C-alpha cells in the first residue's frame, strides 16, 4: 500500500 497503517 503505502500510508494506510499507522497515521489510521
Amino acid at each position: 500500500r503505502k500510508i494506510w497503517w499507522w497515521w489510521l
